């Protein structure tokens, strides 16, 4: 697999950044700067050679949209799919939560297409509308695939809050192989991991596990406390929480730890690469 380069990830930070200042300052559900996000990460895509496609549906009055991205080719009865929520609260522009994941899988999905990687499983991305309203994008994504469509998943990663800035390295503890594939990425640059417990089934990858399909995901705090111990492996201030500006109006592009980031975002290039094998 690639090295994803930081500054290509902190690129499409900048511009998420941009389009919320420009939209009254958030990208959430049923306000223009979700829209205008969705527009540039599609824009980027069908530039790159995918086959992209707009869902969208009704909530609290409002419509919202997923963008599903299928990299053309590979088997269509094994499909491997990665994805990360793209709304924010209405508080602030969400660059961390979930800029950082967002960003993360766009740069994967295009360093795909700049190797010309043709991969053994059907890869297929997704950016997930109103996960702040209660999961209501993957859970309509979930609840309108036919079960011959379900039964070709293989599995699920998803990237929600992997940027904190006084950061952690938590693993979903779901799938066995999947949760293994991230361990060992981390084991080879000698960064400890812990098992993720603060979201629990509180992200995207919870109406794809309650239907039988594979999950995982990496993820790097919210409003827990670090606690000495995890100061101590791995830097950072113990007694703060992991994210400051949770759900704040102060999670900006400086709410962005860059080390925490490039690693991450490189896990989840590894990841793809090793499970479409
Ligand atoms: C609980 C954490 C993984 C983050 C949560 N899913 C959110 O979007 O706020
Ligand atoms: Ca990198
Ligand atoms: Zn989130
Ligand atoms: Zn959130």
């Amino acid at each position: 697999a690639p090295d994803i380069p930081l500054a290509n990830v902190k690129a499409h930070l900048t511009q998420l950044s941009t389009i919320a200042a420009n939209n009254g300052g958030n990208r959430a559900h049923g306000r223009p700067g979700y829209k205008a996000s969705v527009d540039y990460v599609k824009a980027k895509l069908d530039a790159a050679g995918y086959t992209t496609t707009l869902q969208q549906f009704t909530s609290g009055g409002a419509t919202g949209y997923n963008l599903i991205a299928n990299w053309p080719g590979g088997d269509p009865n094994k499909v491997l799919m990665a994805g990360a929520h793209l709304d924010s609260v209405s508080s602030g522009a969400g660059i961390n939560d979930n800029g950082s994941g967002s960003a993360a899988v766009l740069e994967t999905a295009l360093a795909v297409s700049r190797a010309g990687y043709q991969p053994d499983k059907h890869l297929r991305f997704a950016w997930w509308g109103a996960e702040e309203l209660g999961l209501i994008g993957s859970k309509f994504y979930v609840n309108n695939l036919p079960s011959a469509d379900r039964s070709k998943l293989a599995g699920y990663l998803n990237f929600d809050m992997i940027g904190s800035p006084n950061p952690g390295y938590f693993v979903y503890d779901d799938d066995p192989v999947i949760e293994k594939t991230f361990k060992n990425y981390f084991a080879g640059l000698n960064v400890p991991t812990e098992i993720e417990t603060e979201g629990d089934g509180r992200s995207d990858h919870a109406p794809f596990k309650n239907v039988g399909v594979p999950v995982g995901g990496l993820f790097t705090g919210a409003g827990y406390t670090k606690s000495a111990a995890q100061a101590q492996k791995w830097g950072g201030t113990a007694g703060q929480a992991f994210d400051r500006c949770y759900h704040s109006s102060c999670d900006s592009l400086s709410n962005i730890n860059d080390t925490a980031l490039d690693r991450n975002s490189d896990a989840a290039a590894h990841a793809i690469w090793t499970l479409s094998s």
